[PDB]
């Protein structure tokens, strides 16, 4: 069976675990610093196997021995932002976090595929590349398929559609910036414009580049965690089955849309060998502006992780 | 448990039986004219519920009378071409099929939505809401599912990505004056022009509208059914789970695109209510010239109808 | 759509929402008397849908009024318990509670199965049957689902099979007299005594009984939700679709066993109307003196609340 | 992504290929002597693909080349039985078609696992590892899965009770002389016998016994499908996810229950590794009279075989 790695059991991890094991995409491994969590989650879940009828192994650990030859690594160690906070104001702690992980995961899974999940996002893709050593198609991040769901949810009540029709594409840094395109938002192939009166589009624009917040600021002690694991294991399917999913992940940039040696959120085709192309989308005026806005809030956020 | 009744248990409507157990939606009524048939075919799938573990009696009969009280009718009892035929060659065969199944089911269903699939679609449609006598929006056609998921694989082989990322829309009539839509057709919100050249594009556009008869020459004594089946099954879902779905179904329309007094394969938002929305698309001048003259072929499927 | 309440959204609660919602079994309304929390959870989870496919209202709320007419309610709402206690422990401040949720929430669905989670269970089932008024086999609690689900994935641990292929019936209150039942425990017809010893599979018996204690241990600071969550599904599931399941389950008795006026875990046919049938298995003298144990337990509870 | 060659694309194998795209387990190559169905069947299933969300290459040919380097073979091309006609009847016609069609396919994919349906199933398995020269446990027959499952459905219908929740054990060759075991049937680990009187239990043995004639009867063209499909499917899905499942399946016997040198319906683990234990139940003197009598059936075949 494929292995998969979990560095990292909280929210995120935990509940990635369980949208995984349903799918019984491969053994799972749910790694954490903390003694005892890792394993009461990992055997909690291991007991709904029976009712479920997955035949997947699910073990809690402490000890990144046991994540060796990981087929696929996700990485959910890092620290949560509570009501105030910007992901931005997490990049100290979780760069230490990151780094640690990281360096001690890397080395024991040489042929995974490390997907990021840590916050600020961008960044901590960046500093896991640097970290393994890896190529760069390899080392990806995940927030786009989070963000368009967001969106995508948004337009499916604002239509009164089912999400199962909706499709959207959104790209740039995970964060204030992020870059939903309107445009590129369609309906059973049918433009968002035609079905949504552009000013209630405009709110969604905006409550999508603020979703996360808007979480953090209801359940007051923690961030989101079901939709974001749910597109995690979503990443983890694609390159699992090799599904050539075309999806916005954060990937390496050499080039595409001017920008160079950074991670960013584009749209990629993500297979069995991680980011098996990034496209280039013809944006317009508006469209890269705001792109580039980003990118630059992006850059800001390298050049803090060059300090620390 | 919800009820749903299949009449004519053939090809299309067996393997209609099979996507619908396999969703656990409720329980199934296979009826047939030919004896044996039906019952055989309804148990080696009831069969096959203890290896899947779906909880849904399938009952094979040739009594109208079961089929009472369903919340469904499926009517897959028409005749199929054969290589070298066209669907609207089969409609005196199908005209009096298809009348002979509604006067019998539509009264023992009252509430239900039917969901026609004889061919020729658009015309045995009509003929079906005419001898019911019931609303014309719980009154169907599938063809547009069906049409559009062909151009759908076409375009995620072509482009070689994830079936699950592709979107488009198709209107018309379910023949050979089918209309696919390129502008109407996305990936993850992406044109697909952006994926294919439109020399690639025009020949998936004509292998759409043909897709029907390229089965036909391949299997030499019978018609597609997989695919065909999986529509109307979605279709079931629709509207049994109140789904919304945004999908081409042939319709009643009442002036939508210019188009009075005829049931055409146009965008619909489908759900517990049967056609609860009929979507009206800004079209181009080359694409209402395709349209129309596909609304051209139904009418003249119309008036044989009239003359049977 | 079918509609779900489940009362308290904390870690069951929410756990149980993600495993409905993938199920698309109707929608979700998950309330609590904590503000902001279950809007967050419900909103998060609801962001998931268009990751998954599945097309579920989940909502949040801190108002009974958005319960009304459920078919189902969940109750959720009790206080947990922390490494060193019994469920037991926590009877005067569930008690509490399960009365406040009861009292407000029946009466607004009248027609809905009460299925209680609520610690201690069999002591919880019997307070709501009696605060709700509701007919007794349509006040049912979890545990025996989850009890056996434990005891199925030890066994198939040991054996090293499916779990797919692993029943095994179990009896009593939801707690340390616990009675699992190696006769009544087969791998695809076979008995389990076939394939692990005598003394291993006493070892599985006791580690079953404290199963729950195990988790809360590795946790420390709360206790199991993925398995139970499972199996409070696995029951809604049973109702909503009519599925006539045989599990145990704390039902009320009148006689069976030779036990009468107390909810019990035993092995019932579960189905739309709720419990439709109480097995009554052959059980020897070893088993019923076991049985007798946890009866004397239970009853105890049932003391102590009448007293609270 | 893992390989599965189906050979001969007729009702089983069609079907066969239509539930193993469900589960979306690898792609699927749909092999046939006959120019063109192949092809169609394969196209119409890979079309449906964007209605279901499934990524799976389903191709059809006439060509054993594109069969190379299968994980799984499934061995459907031979002839089917029509009224009044016993599996064995088909021996000659089918041990030359089963002999044709190993001697080729089993070259190509040297480290697949060879699961035969061909009838009569024990002596065309026994020809297939004879014609293979493959590792016996790498060489099964499906048989046991279908007949139990028969077996399992009229135990569900008889007793009201959910497919999900019974299990039952069953071995012999498959044909009349089947073997199927209530005293290793349960329903969630209560036997069955607690559920159906005696005389009705012996009626549904009887009817499981003879389960396939019936539907040939009902049928009078061919034989059951979708059972037998979603058996082979189960079987194949053990292999490729190393399930480890407890089934019973025509395995090769060196001493088991008495008997040597002989494909037969016994139980077995079946995992990544085929056949990766036989299980050797403590049958009683009724059983194992039965259990003889169908053995001196099956052997009686490979008489037959052996002189053919
Ligand atoms: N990229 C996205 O779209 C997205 C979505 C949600 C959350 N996130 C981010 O993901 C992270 C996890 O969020 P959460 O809510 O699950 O947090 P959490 O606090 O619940 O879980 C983090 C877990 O990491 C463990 N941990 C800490 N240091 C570790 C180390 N060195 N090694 C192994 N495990 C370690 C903790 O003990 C804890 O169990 C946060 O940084 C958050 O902001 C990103
Ligand atoms: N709308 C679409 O997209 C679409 C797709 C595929 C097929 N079709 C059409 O659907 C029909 C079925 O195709 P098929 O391949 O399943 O055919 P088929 O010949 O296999 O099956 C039709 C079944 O109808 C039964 N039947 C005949 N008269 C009947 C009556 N009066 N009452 C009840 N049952 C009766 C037959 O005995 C037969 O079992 C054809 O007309 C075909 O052209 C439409
Ligand atoms: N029966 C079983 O098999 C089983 C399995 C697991 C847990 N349990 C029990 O289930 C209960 C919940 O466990 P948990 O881990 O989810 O706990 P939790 O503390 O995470 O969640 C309980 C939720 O109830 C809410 N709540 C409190 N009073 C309320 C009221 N009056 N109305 C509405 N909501 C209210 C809280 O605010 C909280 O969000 C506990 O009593 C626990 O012991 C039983
Ligand atoms: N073992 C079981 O439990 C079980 C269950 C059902 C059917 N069966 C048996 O399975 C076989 C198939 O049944 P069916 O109903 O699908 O039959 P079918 O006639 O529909 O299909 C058989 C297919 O084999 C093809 N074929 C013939 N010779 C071939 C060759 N040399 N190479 C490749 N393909 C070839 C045919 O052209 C045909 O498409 C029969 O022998 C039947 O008795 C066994
Ligand atoms: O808001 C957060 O911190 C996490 C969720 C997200 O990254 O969107
Ligand atoms: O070609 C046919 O007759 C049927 C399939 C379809 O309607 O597309
Ligand atoms: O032990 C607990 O409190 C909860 C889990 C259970 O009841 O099994
Ligand atoms: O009876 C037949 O020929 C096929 C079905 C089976 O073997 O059970």
């Amino acid at each position: 069976r494929k292995k998969i790695s979990i560095i990292g059991a909280g929210f995120v991890g935990s509940t990635t675990a369980h949208w995984l094991a349903a799918k019984e995409l491969g053994d799972i491994v749910l790694l954490d610093i903390v003694e005892g969590v890792p394993q009461g989650k990992a055997l909690d879940l291991y007991e709904a196997s029976p009712i479920e009828g997955f035949d997947v192994r699910v073990t809690g650990t402490n000890n990144y021995a046991d994540t060796a030859n990981s087929d696929v690594i996700v990485v959910t160690s890092g620290a949560p932002r509570k009501p105030g906070m910007s992901r931005e104001d997490l990049i100290k702690v979780n760069a230490d976090i990151t780094r640690a992980c990281i360096s001690q995961a890397a080395p024991l899974s040489p042929n995974a595929v490390i997907i990021m999940v840590n916050n600020p996002l961008d960044a901590m893709t960046y500093l896991a590349a640097e970290v393994s050593g890896f190529p760069k198609e390899r080392v990806i991040g995940q927030a786009g398929v989070l963000d368009a769901a967001r969106y995508r949810t948004f337009i499916a009540m604002e239509a009164g559609v089912s999400v199962q029709d909706v499709q959207a594409m959104l790209m740039g840094g995970h964060g204030d910036e992020m870059v939903p395109l309107p445009r590129f938002s369609t309906i059973s192939g049918i433009p968002v414009s035609e079905f949504i009166a552009p000013d209630r589009l405009a709110q969604i624009v905006e409550r999508t580049r603020k979703g996360g917040g808007e979480i953090v600021n209801l359940l007051k002690t923690g961030s989101a965690y079901y939709a974001p694991a749910a597109a995690t294991a979503q990443m983890v399917e694609a390159v699992l089955k090799d599904k050539k999913r075309v999806m916005p992940v954060a990937a390496y940039l050499t080039g595409q849309y001017g920008l160079n040696d950074i991670y960013f959120g584009v749209p990629v085709i993500l297979g069995a060998g991680g980011v098996e192309k990034i496209l280039e989308l013809p944006l317009n005026e508006e469209e890269m502006a705001l792109l580039n806005a980003s990118a630059k809030a992006v850059r800001a956020t390298l050049d803090t992780l060059k300090s620390l």
